[PDB]
């Protein structure tokens, strides 16, 4: 019942200040921190042997694309290594999107671990040691970072114990990141697999987020300098019921208008199995669902801004500027989406939709 | 993780209407629910004996004051004997109310008891028959209910079984209220008794909301078919620290924005012990606060409605338009209010951009 | 983190003292605490008037059966009109229980109610005035309550809200309890309906005590003034698979050492729907178990002790003596079975094998 | 709801096997797992320099004392460099310590780490890669670990996350271990630092321990496969009041039997500040104290151990007979302290037919 503050009134300032801009109006983070194990498997995709030049280039080619993305992104999260790599030019990576406008973020988590006596359930590792790299990647350029937590629909998941385990991993590496200067994007992913119903995935989703702010109040969190990186309120990957763009966004609003604070400063959406359109044309509905949405709504996107430019470099240096050009209409058109503009087949404000129509009591 | 939902839609937009209708602009709530034992010493400091009549006469004199106050007034809470009095006229009360635009609230708790093993610390109780009642209640003319809880900051309090009790028995109470058609009000009272300052009144603020928001989670509660009645964010009575109504205001304001989903309808303030104008003047400051607010701010006030309308009564027939003018003056004066239209003069204001000077990262 | 204790040791050892009487070695409690609509139902199964003085006329049968069953007898839990009804001789029953060397028991719970958005789940009511019905209860001669809570096996029960707030509302009641000089008896009776299997009764069984205690803790119960009284750990109802009694014995055992600290003075099944012979060879069997066992293990048995009486009876006035002859029988065989000295032969009735199992129709 | 076993039977009784061994009748453990800055202040205390060398020589001295600690060392706690040791004719450490008898531990804690908002509270890192570390260490030949979590009374400590976030860590930490086929030693040390008295202490042991078991059933924790290594119950440091041996033996147990399930293998004390005579005189006293106590009571002691030893040794090659007689003498006197045999004094005693005793609800 007495408060030891954990952060000054300047320490709030400095976190407050950073996350503003990552979400700012028309801004949206690209989600680069693929480790070499996970972007692995995008490289063989396209024939293209993993190595460590062949990820720099890669990055390189996301990082220096042209100024139209400036004003489309607000922050990149990166692997350690690429946080440490230079673009031809010389130029350390995070001076590079910092030249852009960009803020550098830095994923920290050490992936997921099994969590014995549950039906394939897990937490995420990654805290020891958490504080002193958290100090060191400020000095070397980056003010945000992300966890990635992930949980599963199931018969019997996700289950009380990964509900609460996750919850308290979360709000530790959230307590440490703020210690150090670092926004937390916190990122509870419940994933998409499954024939689970959109219904079912909005239920999942409020009692996870609610389990998580209540963990991030009992730590102490400070949340007007942290995001929130949830999976959209969707269908499970194999359900058998379809549902309209429409639903997926009053299912996705409705959930966050439920459990998360006025005071967290945006929320940055993960794309999940999503292909590049349908995540821009989730996240358009989502801005413009009628019901008030006290946070900035917008994108944290791997997948869904890279997969058109990855096939089209296909591993060839040739093909730079035609790879970046694929990434930069998908950061344009996410921009327009998380301010509610994105029409998908045209442009010129051709797409009116849907008032006084539909109840929100359904969900 | 399975979902069994505690409502059908139906029952979801009948409970959203009413919250609305009590907590639509520039509407608030008559606290009127004073049991016989707590009205007793009302009663006394103006020399009227405590029966039955003189009770009624009391309500009466609000209820049917002049059409002023129709659109001042949301909602009037009774408590059990009101609710089955009648005007002179023959009319029930609850008619009185409805025709006036009104919803007839019901106060349902059974008082406080004490914790045992705490330091004086309380919870309440009223659980038992409680889905009985509610019915009986609406039947009878009743849409919302109010329960009071009440935690006190001292020196090892609020404690962890106090949060975690007094959170828990309010959620019980909302959902048997919701079960039969009733919205509930949620008062989770913070005394202002002691000589805490503003921030740490804030600070048990934030984990009182954050428990009480928890456990309506953990017991499915529909939060759009609540309303949410706290403290303001006040210095205690005993403080010798001076704070402006901006600096309340923004206290308030921030603790419930770190605490209190979107989804919920409307926050209706309790007035404590502040006065008549005292109550108006921050109500007020908190609607003009800077911040985003994606809930009604209204009031929920008893004495601060009721205090000069008692005194100008003082037992005596012949005051009743004198008291009834005194009651419309506050009402008129706290619509002002949860609007931020709140001028000391006869509404006329218009002097709306002069703010400039406070951090929000103070907080 | 600071004590603020609930009982001085003085009252400690009067509610340890009033435990352990109950539960002395070779001593269990006649469970005779059926409401009017529990044992309407029974009366009807011999033709019996549910009447005031039928009841009456019963419950004089078992509690003044001959002197051989007071060395069998700590406890008899009473229903409220039982506890001020008189025998023939004019003497209050709670006189003559106390004559035998009996303490004096009274179920105080006001019946199961659902929890709303849970398949079919309960807690239960009874808070309300429960002190001030303590205070009058030990004056009129009881000296422990009962509460029964009931929880249900099944594919997503018992669900997480419904273990929390079932065993908050035990805490609460042996809280008041204690401040009363009442000894509470926590009964958190998981119900044996249902097609699982051991292996699944053991482990729901040890997280719902887990649960138990934990709020027990947390709501500051002296332990040492408790008893406990569960479900033995047994296969469902309709389970296929079959199991010994050793089997029964060592689940039952391990799972309450599992959970239940030394500090209880102990340990009274309930008998759930086992036949009389059964649940004396259980408990026998559970006695026996070659495991360190830090309680009292005994019994609280209702219909285990009164199948075989009640039938004698029939109703009829002239079957007096028949019938408290079945019942003194079952006393001494459980007397023996508490003790791990019970063989059954030559030989109980036809009526003392017949399962004593209703389900559980809220459906 | 449903169970999703942890552990095989097969695992299971490996753990319980290994734990029963640890604290067979008339054995403890040496806590010898000193980091190298742990150890550094004990060094300095006899001018010696800080060297693996100096580690190493002064941990052989231990490790290969004489036979007669053979029957009082029932496991060896070790730090990581020591684990990988060999002693001057070659054998490894872990050899020489089985050869004698003894069960081989490993520390696997990373160190306390602040938590923010706290009033100078930590929590304990060390979870990250453990499983790999475990799997490492088993093949290695330790067959228990070590984990240390440190709370302190203070004004407002333990605070409800401090408690909450221990609890929750070594919940992990032990299931981790479990997986591996280490036998987890649980350490919730509550600091005797301060000037609190006795009853405070025992009040937040009571609360501490019940929260670490409460976690550890939330995690599926295997308890007959585990040790718990607390605190004894005593006055703070410099808390003016005088208590008797007695007197802490009845806290200690009072507070051990209100909270650890009969499950739980044994209770290895750790010393603390504790002088080497007063440890062992608590000991016994514990063991003497005539309340039933379901687990093994005994020592997990590293400067009650190791003081004479280490001063007699001086860091001096020469001094290698006389510092290993101290340690002896030490592990005989815990042995029969850990059976309620030991006197203060010489050679003279055995007198006792002890224990069943006056005072119990004072605590």
């Amino acid at each position: 019942p007495h408060s030891h503050p954990a952060l000054t009134p300047e320490q709030k300032k400095e976190l407050s200040d950073i996350a503003h801009r990552i979400v700012a109006p028309g801004k949206g983070i690209l989600a680069a921190d693929e480790s070499t194990g996970s972007i692995a498997k995008r490289l063989q995709s396209i024939g293209t042997e993993n190595t460590e030049e062949n990820r720099r280039f890669y990055r390189q080619l996301l990082l220096t694309a042209d100024d139209r993305v400036n004003p489309c992104i607000g922050g990149v999260i990166l692997f350690h290594e690429t946080l440490y790599q230079k673009a031809d030019d010389g130029r350390p990576f995070p001076q590079v999107i910092k030249s852009k406008g960009g803020v550098v973020g830095i994923k920290v988590d050490k992936g997921v671990v099994p969590l014995a006596g549950t039906n394939g359930e897990t937490t995420t590792q990654g805290l020891d040691g958490l504080s002193e790299r958290c100090a060191q990647y400020k000095k070397d350029g980056a003010d945000f970072a992300k966890w990635r937590c992930v949980l599963k629909i199931g018969e019997h998941t996700p289950s009380a114990l990964a509900i609460m385990e996750n919850a308290n991993v979360l709000a530790r590496y959230a307590s440490i990141c703020q210690q150090n200067g670092i926004v937390p994007i916190v990122e509870p992913e419940i994933l998409p697999d499954g024939d689970h119903d959109l219904k079912r995935c909005q239920y999942v989703t409020e009692k996870v987020l609610a389990a998580v702010y209540k963990a991030l109040s009992d730590h102490h969190i400070y949340l007007e300098g942290t995001l929130l990186m949830p999976n959209m309120v969707t269908p499970g990957h194999a359900c058998t019921q379809k549902y309209s763009h429409e639903e997926i966004a009053m299912a996705t609003v409705t959930a966050l208008r439920r459990t998360v604070p006025p005071a967290v400063t945006g929320v940055t959406f993960l794309s999940g199995g999503q292909s590049e359109e349908e995540a821009s044309i989730n996240l358009n509905a989502i801005n413009k669902c009628p019901l008030l949405k006290p946070w900035a709504l917008t994108f944290s996107y791997g997948r869904a801004l890279q997969a058109s430019a990855l096939k089209a470099w296909g591993g060839k240096k040739e093909n730079l500027k035609a790879a970046q050009e694929e990434y930069v209409k998908r950061a344009l058109a996410n921009s327009l989406a998380c301010q509610g503009k994105y029409t998908p087949s045209g442009q010129a404000g051709a797409a009116a939709s849907e008032s006084l129509f539909i109840s929100n009591h359904a969900y």
